[PDB]
Protein backbone atom coordinates (compact mmCIF):
# COMPACT_ATOMS: atom_id res chain seq x y z
CA UNK A 1 0.00 0.00 0.00
CA UNK A 2 1.48 3.53 -0.50
CA UNK A 3 1.86 6.15 2.32
CA UNK A 4 0.38 9.27 0.14
CA UNK A 5 -1.00 12.37 1.55
CA UNK A 6 -4.65 12.38 2.09
CA UNK A 7 -4.36 16.11 2.17
CA UNK A 8 -6.65 16.51 -0.74
CA UNK A 9 -9.61 15.13 1.18
CA UNK A 10 -8.85 16.62 4.61
CA UNK A 11 -8.80 20.02 2.54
Amino acid sequence: KFKKVIWKSFL
